Order: structure tokens, then sequence, then C-alpha cells
């Protein structure tokens, strides 16, 4: 059987970070990710990315590697056509953990499966469209640096801006939103708390934004997941859409998020629990009445093209937050999406997710 | 020219004789009055689908479905088969969520063409969790004698699960019907299917009867009508066995509600109620909500049935398989599909699409 999985290889994917559009970078961070290569018995190669992020859920580069080395056995000798069974077997074999290693494996599998079929991964997911419009992140920091980044972004076509708020440097938030809004007044704002706010603090921030004139399109995970009360409060009161990220870790979370009104939008990420889980979270969310958002960790072109294919294929996504390749200094890959400012195009992808290592 | 654009959709009569009429709660089908939909791609790939509307189930007819497909042609012809979800979304919107059987035919024919030209079996497309299923078989309305008979024949062929139709014109039969069945197939699990032609009162009593005869009633299926939500709730609470929503679970939305209201513990998913896209969403909401999954159908040939088996076996996770209508048809106008060995359905020989091919047509180009 030409689809049996023959080998799973794992190597470093260390990709330097820079600030988009020229600006002064600083101390030089790197995205410490992994490239997973799945090889079928007929020689087909599929490709996936593990982008673990410690600050999001404690997963790490070496930990993901050790994870995939372990899962390797449970995958080798299985049929790639049995993709959902393998994803199940991966889940059982990791105790439900190690979401980024499993994501890399499932992506590599589906990439191999669809590319040998002559099929684009966007079509596999449904091909509702091939075009997305992404937001771009305004990196935390000065009121004056946020001004300049809002300015540059607007200059390259970006009309939707995701602004990190709270936590470290939170006293500056009001000034930041001031400067960003005055710099890019035509621009839409996503206020992303990453669980860093009290309910009261997030309300005051939205209220200040709107009194300025800013179109606040969305308030993202303002309070921590365990603050169900804060999530319900903010959703009830904000008068804008509120997104669950941490509060939407499973399909069972989105039923709860729906039934309690803890948010109106779900941020879905492939890296969190893999493609099988993410496909279920999206159907439950759409059934339950909530808006759909596609996101990611700090991902190269490979993992983001994959997310793009999922979102474009499934259709019906209101928010797209897939800007991470703009923050990368190098690109070790051929193919993938085509970007024109916020405009993302998958028209050109004809086989799997179309990304291949140079 | 893009190979996967839809150049032509045909629709033709698919009339297959039933040996005996297929009796449900107030409804007999004496012919399967279905349609065959053929989608042809620009590269020449043919994809095949089946509309099996069942008037007695939800009011769709052969001719209603035929006219609906024709009205929908523009949402289909000239569209890319790679965009199957956009096509289903556009059929669903131009239909208002009606015309389920026509929409299933079309999405089935598109997916069939998309996968076959790609050399991908449909069960693989759906997830490939397995390639084998075990079907129940149905003991349809009539005397308590032709049921006694039917139950022994099924038990001998290997059927460990029996679905007994109940209610309607002949509901005095049911209590004895179930006696004659348990005695003849003592190893057999039972599904009592009401097709909404009962009250709660009856449903619960009819269970209780069966329970104390020693019968393993494994499921009570939709005993009350679709908009008796209180009755579904009551039977789910007091029955003591699993309850399936069928008529009450036509959208993923209904399934969320069925879960939250505790109106069933099981969902009967059919490709034909709302098409394949609707069905994918319902399966996910159903496992999310903790509901068991049942894969069922209308009165379908080998074509729509194999599509369903590819769906259920690809997805994995199904507790009930009720895919037994080809057993009731006096002919099989198709080659390929699942291989059947009594209750056993095998999909291993399906190499591309659903593997089914046929052995005046409405013809639609542009």
């Amino acid at each position: 059987t030409p689809t049996l999985i023959r080998r799973v290889s794992i190597e470093a994917l260390d990709i330097p970070l820079h600030e988009p559009f020229g600006i002064a970078g600083g101390a030089q961070e790197r995205a410490a990710n992994l490239l997973v290569t799945v090889e079928l018995a007929d020689g087909t190669l599929g490709f996936g990315e593990a982008a673990p992020l410690p600050a999001f859920n404690g997963e790490t580069q070496d930990g993901s590697r050790a994870a995939a080395v372990s899962l390797r056995e449970a995958v080798v000798g299985s049929d790639a056509r049995a993709w959902r069974a393998v994803a199940r077997a991966l889940r059982e074999a990791s105790g439900g953990g190690a979401g980024a290693a499993r994501c890399a494996i499932e992506t590599a599998i589906l990439d191999a499966l669809t590319k040998r079929a002559g099929m684009p991964l966007w079509a596999f997911f449904g091909g509702s469209g091939t075009a997305l419009t992404t937001d771009i992140t305004i990196t935390t920091g000065s009121p004056e640096r946020a001004e300049e980044a809002a300015r540059r972004a607007a200059a390259m076509g970006f009309r939707a801006l995701k602004v990190k708020v709270g936590g470290r440097l939170a006293a500056s938030d009001p000034a930041r939103i001031e400067a960003i809004h005055a710099a890019a007044p035509g621009a839409s704002l996503i206020l992303d708390g990453n669980g860093g706010l009290t309910a009261g603090e997030a309300l005051a921030l939205v209220a200040h934004a709107r009194r300025l004139g800013a179109d606040v399109a969305l308030l993202e995970q303002p309070v921590p997941r365990d603050d169900w009360d804060g999530m319900k409060e903010v959703t009830r009161r904000a008068g804008v859409d509120v997104a669950a990220d941490e509060s939407a870790a499973s399909a069972e979370d989105v039923l709860r998020v729906a039934a309690e009104r803890a948010a109106t939008v779900v941020n879905i990420k492939l890296m969190k629990g893999g493609i099988a889980e993410a496909l279920d979270i999206a159907a439950v969310a759409r059934a339950a009445g909530l808006g759909l958002m596609i996101g990611g960790m700090v991902e190269s072109v490979l993992a983001m093209t994959a997310s793009a294919c999922f979102a474009a294929g499934l259709g019906g996504f209101s928010f797209v937050d897939l800007d991470t390749p703009l923050f990368l200094a190098e690109n070790p890959f051929d193919g993938g999406f085509v970007q024109r400012g916020p405009a993302l195009s998958l028209e050109g992808i004809r086989a799997g997710h179309g990304v291949t290592p140079q």
C-alpha cells in the first residue's frame, strides 16, 4: 500500500524575528520551531511545522521534539488515508498533550495525502474561497513606537490592527490606543488582552477607545480562562464582539462558551490541538452561533499557509489573524500563500498546502 | 481551461422496484422514486449522486427534487468542484434549507468527481477510520407473523441488530409484533423506530413491555413527532434506554438543541436530510455534545448507501449503522460500491470516489 507511512523525520526550524517594514528590531529573538517530514512508501513527502510557544501553554522546542520522537512509533506503519484514526492514535498516545508536535504530524500527513492526489489542501477543506484578509499585530511598547507601527501598517494597506494590551506596560494602553487611532483613523482595532485584564479594566479600555472614535472590532480573551465570570461580564457589557482563545481549548469549551455567553467569537489555532480538533471546534462554533477566527502561534509560512487553507476552505471566518510571516527575517520555504498587504491568496496552491523546503 | 469546473449537470429518473412496499408510520413507498444526478467536469470526470426523497418522512418528492435541482443549476454549473463547500453553502442559501435530497445528490456527485479524478477513495477523504461496518436490518410494518418470519431469517443471516418499525395504522400489532420477534431472534438487539407516529405514553409502555420479555432494546428512535420536544425530553428521561433524534435532528443547530434539552442521547445522521456539509457539522457537534452517532438513510440504492458507509466508516465513532435499503430493492442498476455479506459492509474495494457507476435526463450546460 503506497500510502503507508514509512518515516517521520524531525529537525530544527530556527527562524530569526524582525519588525515588519524596515523598523529597528532590537535584541534579536528567534522562532524556535521544528520541521516534521512524513514519508509515504511511494516516496511522497509531507511537511508540517511544530511552533511551540512557552508563554501560551508551556510547550517548548526540545519538549515538542521529544514528543514527536515518541509519537513516531505510533505513526510509522499506519496508512495515511486513515488520517483521522492516526490523529486519534496521536491523541491517545500523548495523553491529550503535546498539541504542537501532533499538529506538525497531522499537517505533514494531510499534506502528503492531498499532494499525491493532485489536490490543494484548501480544496480538501472545502475551497469556499482562496482569499483572506489578515490583520497585523501592533507589538507592545511605547505610545510613540505604536504610533509609528500603526503608520507603517496603514501605509502597506492594513485596515485591521491587533493591539496587545494589559499585563506588562498596561498603564500606557490608553496612550497607545490614542496614538494608534490618530495615526490610522481608518483602521479597525482588535484589543488582545491575552488574559491580562480584570473585567473592569477591559470595559474601561473599550469605552475609552470608542469615545476617541476608534472602531473596536473585537476584544480578545480580556481575562484569564478561569475567570468565567469575567468573560460573561465583559461579553454582556462590552457592546463589541469578544473572542475566546484560552477559554476555547476544546470543542467542549465552545459548547460551554456558547451556553454561558462567555464570548461571541472563537479563536481557532491548528497548533493548539491539531487539525482534527480544530475542524470540530469550527463546526461546533458555527452551529452554536459564534463568529469564527483563525489564528496561530509564531509560525512560519508553512504552518500559516496550512491555517489559511483550513480557514479559506471551510469558509465563514470573520477574523483572520495570520501575520506571523511578516515578522520573520528569513523564509526557508518555497510556495504557500501570496501576500499583498493584508490580502492573502491561495489561488496558486495546487497540491497539499504547496509549501516545500527550499 | 480549469479541469475541475462543472461543465454539465444531468438529472434523470431513478425508479427501482421494492420487493414488498417499505411501510413506515403512515407511509408506504412501493417503488423507490429517486433521481440520478451526474456532474461532468471539464476534464471529462463524471461524478454520480442520488436523490432519494421520501414524502412520508419529510414531504420531499421525486418531482419536487427534480424541479429544485433544475432551479439550482446556476449555483452548480460553471462552479469549481474544488469549491464543494461554497457550492453546498450556495445551494443551502438558494433553498432556504429545503430540498435536502436534491442537495445531497449534487454534493455527492461533486465529491464523487473531485475524489475519483484524484484517485482518493471517499472513505479516505472522510477520515479513513475504518473500511468495515455492521448493519442492522429492518422489520417493517405488517402482521405479527411476517415479523416472526423476518426475524428468524435475519438472525440466521447474522443480524444481531433489528430495527422494528412501529406506530401508525397498525399500532395494535406492535406489542405482539415485538413478542414474535424476540422469540425468533433471541440473540438480537432491538431498535424500536416510531417515525414520530406515537405519543410518549405509548412509547414508554411499548418499551416496558419489551424490557420484561427479556428483550435487549438498544434504542428507542424518534417515538414522538418532531415538534413534541416535551415528549422527546420525557422519553429520554424515563425510558431507561438510549433515545435517537431523527426527524428532530435535521441541522447541527437542532443537534445542539437536542443535546442541551436532553431530548435524545443519540442522533440519526442522514446525508439526504441536508447534504454532506450539513452532515459533517452534525457529526462533530454530536460527538462534542456527548451524543451517540447513528448513520441512517432514506429509501436508497447502493449509490447513496455507499456514500453513507464511506461517511460513517471514514469518520469513525458510530454506534448504530442502519444502511439496509439495498436489501429491499428488487434490482440494482449500479456496479461497484460496498460489498455486502449479510450485516457486514466492506469498503476495501473502493479505490476512487464512492466506486459506484451506473450500468429522459434533464441536461444542463454552461
